[PDB]
């Protein structure tokens, strides 16, 4: 019923996304070190159901970054449009010489080929310590938001075309996910204990939730539906994990539905939702994968062990046929559902 396959990309993976139906994207690398182990962006063609490992997993390009850059943190991709975060060599962040930390590619869909374009500094940082923790851009690539570790806590929204800064969103706390409406307009993003809903072009305040049990830590955020998010909570005391649908509209927020769809993980490390709006897959931090029928907010399947340790990332290629998963361990996990699984 379900076709699986992994594969050793040769470097600890960060980021993943699909790049269309058949082709995926994955960053990641050894860091800065003078180790024999690179640092990449390199891009697939999957196919789990075939026979040997080149068929199944077939390199498309490969972009070498620096080897005396730190690994790429963070990933996304839109309409050939990509962004990178990734720290230049510490030395010369610490030393003040810049640090462009956020870069541009294209990916070229007939020459599959990847190309640098541009990168900026935004953070201004001379710390080596500060990364860049999340990578988003809309579908229809004109918008972008970027989020840094450092403190205090801000959100960039960006021009993904020439790099340049939107506005500046100063967030309470700390930004755990984020995440942009189907349209690009919105982007609603969570701390631990709030949710934040922001116009993407007029940087105004949208709606706003607070009121969440004090039992929850918010850990991820996806839109389903043009004024709906799906955010999934951990359990502080005891193990659990909550997924809570929560419609935003007029200045008000109201939760449709919510449930705890699972007591087997303490917590997640990724999670996405296919376009169809129906499938949302989790990362746990045992290192399970799990399918969730959003109808019901079931979860229908868990595969146990697809990575041997941190997952860092989860992504749905957007006919919803393929669930690729990324880990620190090297590993690229492929699952292929079933048409209309969901249903
Ligand atoms: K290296
Ligand atoms: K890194
Ligand atoms: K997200």
């Amino acid at each position: 019923k379900f076709v699986t396959a992994s594969y050793n990309v040769g470097y600890p993976a960060y980021g993943a996304k699909f790049l269309n139906n058949d082709t995926l994207l994955v960053a990641g690398g050894g860091g800065e070190g003078n180790n024999g182990i690179p640092n990449k962006l390199t891009v697939l063609r999957v196919d789990p159901t075939k026979d040997t490992e080149k068929e199944q997993f077939h390199i498309l390009s490969e972009f070498a970054l620096e080897d005396n850059d730190d690994s790429p943190t963070a990933i996304d991709a839109s309409k050939g449009i990509i962004l990178v975060g990734c720290n230049e060599n510490s030395t010369k962040i610490t030393q003040g010489k810049g640090n462009k930390h956020l870069r541009k590619f294209k990916y070229d869909k007939v020459n599959d080929q990847l190309e640098f374009l541009t990168s900026v500094d935004f953070d201004a940082s001379t710390n080596a310590d500060d990364y860049t923790k999340l990578v988003y851009i809309s579908r229809e690539g004109t918008v972008a938001a970027i989020a840094s570790s450092k403190v205090p806590a801000i959100m960039r929204i960006i021009d993904p075309s020439d790099l340049t800064e939107k506005f500046e969103i100063e967030t309470r706390g700390e930004v755990k996910d984020l995440h942009f409406s189907t349209d690009g307009k919105v982007v609603a993003y969570i701390t631990g204990s709030s949710l934040e809903v922001i116009s993407t072009v007029t940087g105004s305040c949208i709606a706003r939730k607070t009121d969440f049990d004090k039992n929850w830590s918010l850990s991820k955020i996806n839109f389903i539906a043009d004024d709906t998010v799906l955010i999934a909570a951990s359990l502080k005391k005891g193990k659990g994990i909550v997924l809570t649908k929560i419609s935003i509209k007029s200045g008000n927020t109201s939760v449709l539905r919510s449930k705890q769809v699972t007591n087997r993980f303490k917590g997640i490390t990724s999670m996405d939702v296919d376009m169809k709006g129906e499938l949302a897959v989790l990362a746990s931090n045992d290192n399970s994968i799990a399918l969730v029928k959003l109808k019901d907010l079931s979860m229908s399947k868990i595969f146990k062990q697809a990575h041997s340790f941190a997952i860092t990332e989860v992504t749905i290629s957007p006919d919803s046929t393929y669930v690729a998963s990324v880990s620190a361990a090297n590993t690229i996990h492929i699952i292929k559902l079933p048409l209309n699984y969901a249903n």
